[PDB]
């Protein structure tokens, strides 16, 4: 299915978890987008948002203040999504005029380019990098797979099959105790290994890398 | 807009032209598809056809001619307009080729970066064939300087891929414009392309479309 269930489930887990373990962060989570907010953004960008993503917006329109929900990375508002998508679209146009190896993991899952108009950012680094939804996949890719892209992602990672599965995998990390407070700033650590603090992109990259490797033995 | 008006207009001219100049070719133009044909096609492939492609199917479901022996005479200067059944079938075939090639010379695109540099993509929907594994169809996963639902060349001999139209409507209309402009000889006969205004030789239509694309890019 599309992944709407996983979006609704994950947002309840996350809505809960913030009010309990970090009230200050709960407060940053915005009111729902209206259907017209979404329609206008879809019109401005000339694209259909996937169902789980539209579902996510009708629960929270990003974060407002605003230190980031996803272990420091900020959930983007719909206006930020539009402003940033156009920003990346300008980059892609200038790369046409003037035309580090761009790669993908899995190979051929994501287009090997610095910028693509159909890559819609949903989370931000506040430093040029994003998690977002890929509406123009490679040949071994899947439509509306979730990817990392930006300044420092010459290699691009497919981190989930849809927005719902991503939001859920994050909700699972919170429920599994893989977190530390610096109340204050939220950062990742693997609890079962008593491990150090880690940057969340590096965790998502490793897990993509791992999942690819474990799946490689299978074909038919 | 989506190109729907151009598809209706083009099909009007192509319907009229064929009847006047080659009734036998007009007869191959199959009956319309109904919504239930295309919805079943879409749910089967897990893909949403663009508007002008659906409008074109709601006017003609490809060509047939089951009494030919020699084979169907292709509307597009020898190339056959696929039936919706063939479209579904061929898409799945090309998806297996894509699955089978998951780790072919150098793959390239005109205009550069408009089409993905790959042999097969699951989202290239073939709409026209030469029955030699070459196709015209619609691109639903464009490259970074491409447009969604642009019309492209792909297949066995298309190591370089060409964006020949912005949408299915503009493509059909430009085919229709070649017919009105007198750019054809007949061999009722087999339809082949020639440039009348300059008394040009007989040319393969893919080569004509490739020339035009190349010229349009550098301009």
């Amino acid at each position: 299915n599309d992944g709407v269930s996983e979006t609704l489930l994950a947002w309840r887990h996350i809505d809960f978890w913030t009010s309990e373990h970090n009230p200050d962060l709960n407060a940053t989570l915005s009111d729902p987008c209206t259907q017209n907010d979404i329609t206008h953004a879809e019109e401005d960008l000339e694209v259909s948002f996937p169902n789980p993503v539209k579902a996510s917006f009708k629960i929270h329109d990003g974060q407002e203040d605003t230190s980031g929900l996803f272990y420091g990375f900020q959930l983007m508002t719909l206006d930020q999504v539009v402003a940033m998508t156009q920003a990346w679209r300008n980059v892609a146009k200038n790369l046409n005029k003037r035309s580090p190896d761009q790669k993908s993991i899995p190979p051929n899952a994501v287009q090997p380019v610095y910028a693509h108009p159909a890559w819609i950012p949903l989370i931000t680094d506040n430093a040029g990098n994003h998690i977002g939804v890929d509406l123009a996949p490679g040949p071994n890719g899947k439509y509306a797979q979730i990817i990392t892209f930006g300044r420092d992602f010459d290699t691009k990672f497919v981190i989930a099959e849809n927005w719902g599965e991503f939001l859920l995998s994050f909700a699972n990390d919170l429920e599994a105790g893989n977190w530390y407070l610096v109340d204050g700033e939220l950062v990742f650590r693997d609890k079962k290994s008593n491990g150090p603090i880690q940057d969340y992109f590096e965790v998502l990259k490793r897990r993509t890398w791992i999942k690819y490797q474990l799946e490689r033995p299978h074909r038919d």
